[PDB]
């Protein structure tokens, strides 16, 4: 039930990078998803104390949220787009893992994933 430390958004011994794809992930992809009607559950780490999910972090061992992702992008925390895309997939996957099909929260994630996949279907080309 106690909340774990949120995932890092900076790390001095991790190399940082800025790429055109990563810029697009923040400017277009993340900030578009953010505004979706179903984004609000995924805009911050899950507060298992607030939401009364004392088993959340007993089940999910790689939490991830769009708020974390947003900070990581603004901080150049990622090396490449694929690293950032993998965080999105972790966030959707966590939601399917902790829940079951048909749940309102899963329908939310399912929709966001389709928009996400639509937006990353075509990324800009590297410079
Ligand atoms: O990422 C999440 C954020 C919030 C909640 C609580 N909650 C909010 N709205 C519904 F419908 C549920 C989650 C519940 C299960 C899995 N993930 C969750």
């Amino acid at each position: 039930s106690m909340n774990p430390p949120p995932p890092e958004t900076s790390n001095p011994n991790k190399p940082k990078r800025q790429t055109n794809q990563l810029q697009y992930l923040l400017r277009v992809v993340l900030k578009t998803l953010w505004k979706h009607q179903f984004a609000w559950p995924f805009q911050q780490p899950v507060d298992a104390v607030k939401l009364n999910l004392p088993d959340y972090y007993k089940i999910i061992k790689t939490p991830m949220d769009m708020g974390t992702i947003k900070k990581r992008l603004e901080n150049n925390y990622y090396w490449n787009a694929q690293e950032c895309i993998q965080d999105f997939n972790t966030m959707f996957t966590n939601c399917y893992i902790y829940n079951k099909p048909g749940d309102d929260i899963v329908l939310m994630a399912e929709a966001l994933e389709k928009l996400f996949l639509q937006k990353i279907n075509e990324l800009p080309t590297e410079e």
